[PDB]
């Protein structure tokens, strides 16, 4: 029932007439935010993308102009993440808390501008259904081949992890290691290797590369580990482990 | 003639034929001509057929179908035992034309099953082809590589296998019998050597000894993955794993 | 403002324009150029020019040939003497601007021989006897991939090509032999698989300028590339510790 | 002046203690010194002791052995637990003092047990060796590293440990408490890249983080080995197993 | 106890082959017996390199040995010419044979060889060598060359020659430590694996020049030595 | 054999009685130094080290010490190589210019000392080549008489790394010598850093080559401060 997946979907978005999407630039928001488009309007759709510390300044902007591409009104607002103390300490539920204090959020700019419900594309309860999310994606029994396939069915040409990840789990993040740890992955990813983890211990620097690319990256060894010293680390290693 | 021209002649006769089952593969030939025949004759008129065997990876098996999926082609799937035929299992070098005639044959069953008046190809500007009525659409319309890419570009189609991954009988020396088991041998070897991060390889069988084809540019970035691949292809039956000093071909 | 903006202004200057000629390279920019210019104005009010010279690659040249007749182009072949001028040959500061002028005013006289209102080429943000239309229209190198995604475009020159004569140090005549000297050397190591590469010429020394990560992989060829550039005149073929620039 | 008027000092206070304890450290002067007193005072007047412990590898250990026994020298092993010492178990930045303290006091006591006037080192012309009372003939005779390297090849003096190894407690931070199990952790990690052809390295602790210090010239070589160094490694108790980027004591 | 038994024999031949095990052996026995009451036999064969032959006949002048040499052939056994896995059975015979022969007409006592009966270790061999003043051998390991081949393929003055070409080449290059494996037209390369890194820029010149000595392809063995 | 050697070494050795020997730290003029010291005495052998503005001030004093640490009474000459006019243009033939300069000191050193010869190592007399010695049997004899230390950096001479024609100077001779042993210093005791104006060249024996790949950034540094506008490194290796 390929095209009575997009009914049921469709009958959902006709219910709120007015509806906020958590816009992620990801193949699965884009498909909410272009049907959303598409059956209510320009005006009825307001699309929201989360900026924080813990994304990289290119991934937002990225997706802000991938909203507008797609021509919806979209508004960005900034998270606070580290205010949450299961964030901050990095509990390895912390996503959760995480998951929670963005949909809360977009709740409010829901209520805000005349929302019916707030869309997304897809420890406690669940971080959707505590905040009243509507999830109308899996609601309808969408599967990773028929995203992919309505995208193109749409049009949709263009589409696109947390910084969290970088630190062991209990380890307090704070203002100033995540620029570190921020900052040397940018550095990294000018060198020349844009799959890279900078991972977080303390004064130690555990350098993640591809095993491929451990080869290509061995002349750059001195550089990275004095740059990433004047970054604060004491010890840059390479994790022989790789990736 | 131009460009023009030859996407009306190509259309021609797709129109002509009002139902149509095209031999998908990943490669642009292929993918234009699914492409063209989806935006002329509609979902129904068009099934896409991607072959499986046991002499062609299941990585490029599986891309088809998504790309087909992807198209919005009503994609159906048959699979093909080329080892039955006794041309193919000695690798002679002829063995791809009863290859080839056995692919053909098969799709002329599935034409006749579905309903259609021709099977559509990638072929532009042998004979197994013109055996079986069998149309290269493309090559009808005199279509080139610079028209299939400007065509494919026009039509908004950016995403194809590139990677047209030879048969698996080149990894094998000429009149090295081919079976079900020496074959599963090599796909898992370049498999792997393929997961590591070198999408160009081939694992070349030679009995008792395996033998690798790297780009020598690569062999630089190989150096980490030696003790891993030569116990890994050891368990895959080769008594020894060994690294070719002349690299790709 | 969004992408969805500056596709406007593009346009829009384009119906202001009405017939035009395009500087076509090969590059990313330059062939965002050519198709907009084709899918707004038509085939017939649109000339490509690639442009064939003594300090560009004959092979970067049929590149922008074919690549403009596979956009549906009217492509125009001119041949440019950039060893003519005295400037250039000599290989001083001013090369860039008599290099640039012979360039612009030979497409500056297509453009009253073909017919069209203006030159147009590709220069993005970040001479005046032609249009720069991106920049008109603030195109960034991260906006160009996005419209060129929007668009359908995936043959495009991926390393951007360079004028030969960086390769000789400021004031050392360039000559026939010595250009072919070092574009040769470069052909080699592309073909080995190294795309962006420069071989600087130091008389009887070749300066080999490869990117850093690469210089690993590089280790395999060491003596082929000595022994071919040795064969092609260098008495010493060197790799530069410091790599591209 | 020149070195037979030092070698001339050298035996002098050799014969004035007729009967000495020596401690053995296979380095080059440790060498030089039991040497000269077995040819001045005999085998049987000299005693050639050789500290097994946590903090030196089981291998380092047993060449000194052999270095004695080739001399010609009664060579009797002491073993002591610096980790019984509270300054040492917790790596403060003195506790190389109170572990030189606890040896010059071990040998003090095999010297009182067996009869020796002094016990001797090879400190040389280059902070709690005399509160023990042990004498530094070599430096109380002004040898120097080039003195020591000329007087050894008089004597027919070739082989001897070069690579004087260091304690094992270096590998440690400040203030990480030293147990019988992460001290063998990191012995049994640099007894593994030891074997594999990387004879100069230190495995630094770091909890669930082992850090590789190698040569940066050998870094080169060693990329063949990553997984296998890394599940190795693992395996001796690591979660995360690195190679210094700065190299061998950046 | 290990002079002991050189006083009970009088007179004593002593097997030299460039190895550290007969290095030690034949200076002992010289140095127990005498120069003149030692004969020594270094083994000259188509198993060996004509450098191996040199190495044990320079090492024994320079020990001051009355140093003989012997040829012979092994590949005119039946078990060794088609190198069955038992190949080595018929060649120790071949060589201990002739021993026994060459002692009964020099007048030694018995025939040594490297060293057991003494329970020498390598740690022990190494401190009597360095001890006994001994600079010079061979420290490339010598070895049989039907190794490089498979069990049960037929040696030929062409394709043992073929082998042994090879890793006098790799050798000179820098790797002294290094086997050719013989596989019909593949030639195996094994090299330790430290060593396969500095291995790297040699691949054409190693690859090209390999094949011209009569490989189709030349391989190396991704397991090392 | 070889205990011949020796005994036809100290033949010769006490034929010629008291000696003068060049001395350079390698470990053939170490086995001269010794086995003259052992036949003669320390007063009947004078070592002489040669300074220069050819050799590395580091390969002088690490010669020096190694003649007093075998006994032996050292005098240290001095030589201005650099003042003749064929060795400070480097012609192809400043190598024989240079070589009687040397020698021209030690014959007079001889002379005011009372000594019958001036000894050399190799494979004024040669007395080491003279016995037919080989390099298998100098690393013999060096264990048997007790020597464990020697310069196994044979240093040759720095007119080698410019070109023929290109006149040397006390200041380019330390831009040259002083960029080597920066890449020894990284574990790379065989190389030389080639003079061409504004270029170094770094030749690297070529096994070398796949372990100095980290360094590429620090070489380029430290020779580019040193006057080098750059600094490559010759794809065909040593020699
Ligand atoms: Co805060
Ligand atoms: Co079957
Ligand atoms: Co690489
Ligand atoms: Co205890
Ligand atoms: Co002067
Ligand atoms: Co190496």
């Amino acid at each position: 029932t390929l095209a009575t997946k997009k009914a049921t979907l469709v009958a959902a978005l006709k219910d709120l007439q007015r509806v906020t999407v958590a816009f992620s630039g990801g193949i699965d928001s884009t498909l909410v935010l272009k049907m959303a488009l598409d059956v209510l309007g320009r005006d009825n759709v307001t699309a929201v993308v989360a900026n924080s510390e813990l994304f990289t300044d290119e991934e937002f902007d990225k997706a802000m102009s991938l909203a507008e591409e797609l021509g919806a009104n979209v508004q960005g607002t900034t998270l606070d993440y580290l205010s949450d103390d299961h964030i901050k300490n990095n509990t390895p539920d912390s996503w959760y808390y995480a998951k929670k204090m963005f949909y809360s959020r977009l709740n409010d700019i829901a209520a805000n501008n005349g929302s019916a419900a707030v869309l997304d594309g897809m420890p406690g309860l669940k971080a959707r259904s505590e905040a009243g999310a509507r999830s109308l994606l899996q609601e309808a029994d969408f599967f990773k081949t028929d995203v992919r396939a309505l995208a193109q069915e749409l049009g949709l040409t263009n589409w696109n992890c947390s910084v969290s990840s970088r630190f062991p789990y209990g380890t307090t993040l704070t203002h100033d290691n995540i620029a570190q740890v921020m900052a040397a992955e940018k550095y990294l990813r000018s060198l020349g290797f844009p799959t890279v983890r900078v991972r977080f211990h303390n004064d130690i620097a555990r350098i993640e590369l591809p095993e491929a690319r451990i080869g290509d990256f061995l002349v750059f060894n001195d550089r990275v580990n004095r740059q990433l010293q004047s970054l604060g680390f004491r010890y840059v290693t390479l994790d022989l482990g790789g990736f």
